[PDB]
RNA sequence: GGGUUGGCCGAGCGUUGCGACGCGAAAGCUAGCCAGAUGAUUGUCCCACUAGCCCAACAAGCUAGAACGGGACCGGUUGUUCCCCCAACCGUAGCCUAGGGAGGCAUGCGUGACUGGUAACGGUCAGGUGUGAAGCCCUCCCGACAAUGUAGCCCGAACCGCAAGGUUGAAGCUGAAUCCGUGAGGAGGAAGCAACUUCACCAGUGUCAGGUGAUAGGGAACUAGGCUUGAGGGUAUGGUGAGCACAUGCGAAGUGAUGUCAGAAGCCUCGUCACAGACCAACAGGCCAAAGACACUGAUAGGCCUGAGCCAAAACGGCAAAUGGAUAGGCUACAUCGCUCGCUCGUCGGUGUACGGGGACGUCAAUCCAUCGGGGCACAGUCACCACCUAACCCCUCGUGUCAUCUGGUUGGAACGCGGUAAGCCCGUAUCCUCGCCUUGAACACUCAAGGCAGGCAUGCUGAUGGGGGUGCGGGUAUGGGAUGCAGGAGAAAGCGAAUGCCGGUCUGUAAUGGACCGGAUAGGGGUUGAGGAGACAAUCCAACAUCACCCCGCCCGAAAGGGAGCAGACUUCCUGCUGGUCUCUCUUUGCGAGAUAGCCUGUAGAACCUCUUGAAUGGAGACAAGGCAAAUGGCAGUGGAACAAACCACUGGUGCGGUCACCAACCAAACGGCCGUGAGGUAAAGAGGCUGCAAGUGCGUAUCGCAAAGGCGUUCGCGCCGGUUCCUCUUGAAAGAGGGGCUUUGAGAGGCCUGAGCCGGAUGUGGGGAAACUCACAAGUCCGGUUCUUAGGGGGCGGGGAUGGCAUUCGUGCCUCCCUGCUACCC
């Protein structure tokens, strides 16, 4: 009976049995992982975590070549009986090209659902060790952080006086083919078979090292964990070699930045890093990586940081602007007719999402000069779809007042009841600029302890 | 490094009523041409000259007249601000057109009335409203004066209480006397008329003066037009050499290069943090004690200026503002541009070209151009070469007229006017072939029927007091810009006793449609009338080819009813067949790149899986430690709290095999007074059957998958190049771009569709633009002829007729809703 097992206890359970594996490996035991991580993937009541996560999120209905497709109530019961480690096999996987609006079809293969369900149950049990032995200043895929720390950790390391003055870009540009299948077979600890059986059939040329993507793992979910744990480290060994030349190291999955304190000492970091991305296989390209001085910035994650004369600030980079200059008017000739109820419904989401994501940084200027320059696309749309009537008419026709600035884009309409209802674009620039609290960085949210956090901060 | 506010030059053409064909037979409208009649041929005076008078017939002094004789003048423009001279063109007259009013008329749309008719289908007046034109309305009245519209430029004020009423002033408009001139014209402006609302501030504060900025609205200039002496020759700064697609073209319609969404050309904004500002806020470097008049707060209190730069202080404060430059004075003419559909206009703004002699005043503004750089605009064209038509200004000849209007002729065209019921359909009638039925007041489903088939007709009613069907007649009704074409049939207006059709020849040009010539056919009789010639004026038929005015016979089809007759038969309709192109969808096909599961065999592990065989080498409860391993395990088991205890809250747990430890249950291979006992030595082990997992093969590149089915140029006689398609590589944010390996290609079947944009050549007209050529519109102007493109579906934009009226307030104009209700030519 599928419709009865409690989910108000299985998070719980789940959750408690992952607070004892980072316990347990906090202590220097490494023998006790492999006896709960062993015991949690081969029981019940978190074999249905997995099942339960899969049949959501979508990509339950497109199968892999199985034909086989759950998408009801009743066939994930026998499901669960159907997980076994004895007696696994894989079944390849069928490219298929999602498509998309421009038509770059970006290949991302696809598992069955079944197999789906171990990739989803193996996770578990392997996350905690992640979060436990994680590079502290490292984000991307991680619970409980936020891509704005980031540049939170810029007005710290970087925003004071003195602090280095030279920073380093670099960029890997292995696939995950290119991870030596060796290697993996040695670190993560997750187990000695399952991942013997996994790597040799497909699973692997999906992507590069990190989804595309920022939010959508459709169908793999151990994959992004992989790559933060054969990345991880590179800030021990960074520190022990090199000892006081005020040296720090930040990464966003990849996109991984290191301050130097003058070109010389940026000369060894650049081989240093190198020793250390040979026994994995993926290298740093040489034609990317750059060593910049500080004044004149560089492009990290969509953010761009410079100093004038003596001030620090990071404003939305150049090259994240154009394209939201590029996504808009993409809609407007798509979009062309429309009915005023469309051009509104479709443009307001894409205005929220480009400022949420600079809500933080000191762009009030950047937000003018970004609704202006969409202002006069409106007014040119809307003069080309009346080329006989004047100027006071179309005006009078889509341009309503509020109470504020007289002339703003909109319908003053009414409901069914007699009501003056209302719609309007949001005009970016109307949002409180927050400057953001940084997480602690030994913050490990699946200690005991530092349960105050994360929870109650989102 | 945080708050808030800004954005726009206007008006029409491309978007509704009629559109077929035959004929001007009469009237109206209109284009050339041909000849006349009448007007006009545009400032004022002198010198005329034009004649006349009878000024005697002047050397006469008078009326008055002509576009083109000569002087002297006045007014308005242009020749870069203003003054003084000079040169140039133009006027106050006559006549139309654009525009504004007042009537009738035809028509749209609906509302009432009286009626024509069996019933289909209609008619006649009065009420309310739209429309009367780039093709398509009639008489009057204004008529270059006007209404309109705006980016630039002006005003948009003082005033005193006086309850806001006047005194003003006023951007400006009308402008009378008065005087000087002969006169056109000058100097002077008596008297009137006029928008004048709303705020925000000028070293805080509470105070008075002076000032500043933006708007409600008014004003100036322009909007406000044309012709009034020609013809010829040369002269582009004026235009044209389709259209549409694209790797290759179609087509009759230049040759070339480049470009089509990551965008050529053109344009708007800003300078390396790269939209114009301004207020507050905070921070920093500075300045004056409140900087025009007066208590009021105040100096570890203020205020202000400058700041993502500087200086400077109460000044008109100055500097350079990506690199490099030019510059005086513009209600002027022309061409171009003001952030993208083609064409006309109107105000305003900068560029480029052209624009007399002196003198006076005194230039420069973050104004402008050229180059680079950053961000934006999209309905796809740009740029050179060649050939041709045109000649306003320019130069050279020959001119004596030119413009408008009205008459009388001639040739024409039409959306204006007149003629045509016909096959479809509706109704009436006649007759005939009829005959199908669930029940049925029944002669017993078979004769006077309802529920009610059907038909008529939303149970709502007649309804075997009946149905059904073609056929011959008789009334009424069609509503008509091209969209694959063709062929016969029902029908056939206008013309013909020889024709502008039709049929056969000749001949000529267009890409296609043509024009001029010859031949060829082409009607059953009989009777009145002469409608008008002619016979004149009495003395004749036409006896009606006056396309047949009116009756009888035969002729053919119909039950009569009476209908029809020689070749032609234009346009719109209903029928038959063939033929064509466009769609959607189920099949198969091969070329690409993925690709297992089942099943069968080949070697292996069972310690955590069973059943065993063995003589035993076995059965239980425990303790520690663990970068060894695993066949259902933690929907679990605990403690302390909700005292405990029901949920509820925290904390704890390594699940088994193997490692080290030890304990209890039977050993008797040990010792061994042979068994007649005593202590004590280990509880080790190996083969068999399925059962499962791993590594392999076969099952197979099979099912199952994702995309796709495009070729053209010369055979240098290989192939090359330009493309298409699929798979893989680096690239940035990108749909773009590059570099490689493959192929470069098949046939059926089911169901739909036939609507619209243009462009080209001649023939008839018209209105804008223009001097002319040409240009953009009139359904693609219409017609005809030759061509390419386009047909679910949205979004917007109009119009007509009514309702209770909601609102704003002009109090009866508009925003609105509620349907009815035509329009799509317009963008995806
Ligand atoms: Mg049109
Ligand atoms: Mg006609
Ligand atoms: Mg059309």
């Amino acid at each position: 009976s599928w419709h009865s097992i409690d989910w108000a206890k299985a998070n719980r359970e789940v959750k408690r049995l992952q607070v004892r594996i980072a316990k347990a490996v906090k202590e220097g035991r490494w023998g006790k992982v492999k006896a709960l991580q062993w015991l949690l993937t081969h029981s019940f009541y978190g074999k249905a975590l997995a099942v339960k996560r899969v049949t959501d999120n979508s990509g339950s209905k497109t199968p892999g070549v199985d034909g086989i497709t759950w998408s009801t109530q009743e066939q994930k019961a026998q499901a669960i009986k159907s997980l076994r480690r004895r007696g696994y096999k894989p079944q390849p996987l069928r490219r298929v090209y999602i498509p998309k609006a421009s038509g770059k079809q970006r290949p991302l293969g696809i598992p069955t659902t079944k197999d789906r369900a171990m990739q989803a149950l193996y996770a578990l049990a392997l996350e905690p060790v992640a979060e436990t032995t994680a590079d502290r200043n490292s984000y991307g895929f991680r619970q409980g952080r936020c891509t704005a720390d980031a540049a939170g950790q810029c007005f710290t390391v970087l925003g004071r006086s003195d602090c280095a003055k030279y920073i380093l870009d670099a960029d890997i540009t292995g696939c995950f083919d290119n991870i030596s299948h060796e290697w993996l077979l040695d670190n993560i600890p997750l187990d000695k078979e399952v991942l013997r059986k996994w790597l040799k059939s497909g699973f692997v040329w999906k992507q590069q090292l990190f989804p595309t993507h920022a939010g959508t793992p459709q169908g793999g979910v151990i994959s992004p964990m992989l790559a933060n744990m054969t990345l991880d480290g590179m800030e021990e060994l960074l520190k022990k070699h090199l000892r006081k030349q005020k040296v720090n190291l930040i990464r966003y999955a990849d996109d991984f930045v290191v301050t130097g304190e003058s070109k010389e000492t940026l000369e060894k970091v650049t081989t240093v890093i190198q020793e250390f991305l040979k026994e994995r296989g993926l290298t740093l390209s040489e034609e990317k990586t750059k060593v910049v001085h500080i004044e004149e910035g560089f492009d990290f994650l969509g953010w761009n940081i410079r100093k004038y004369g003596e001030k620090l600030l990071i404003k939305p980079a150049k090259k994240n602007i154009k394209a939201f200059h590029k996504k808009i008017r993409d809609a407007l000739k798509e979009l062309r007719t429309a009915t005023q109820e469309a051009v509104i419904d479709t443009l307001n989401p894409i205005i929220k999402g480009w400022a949420n994501y600079h809500r933080n940084q000191v762009s009030k200027r950047i937000f003018n000069r970004a609704d202006d320059n969409i202002w006069h696309k409106l007014w040119r749309w809307a003069k080309r779809r009346h080329p006989n009537k004047p100027a006071r008419w179309t005006k009078n026709k889509y341009f309503i007042k509020i109470g504020n600035r007289h002339w703003v884009f909109g319908t003053w309409k009414k409901d069914k009841e007699g009501r003056l209802r209302s719609r309007y674009l949001i005009k970016a620039g109307d949002t409180r600029i927050q400057r953001h609290v940084k997480i602690k960085a030994d913050a490990n949210p699946f200690l005991p302890e530092w349960a105050e956090y994360f929870e109650e901060r989102k």
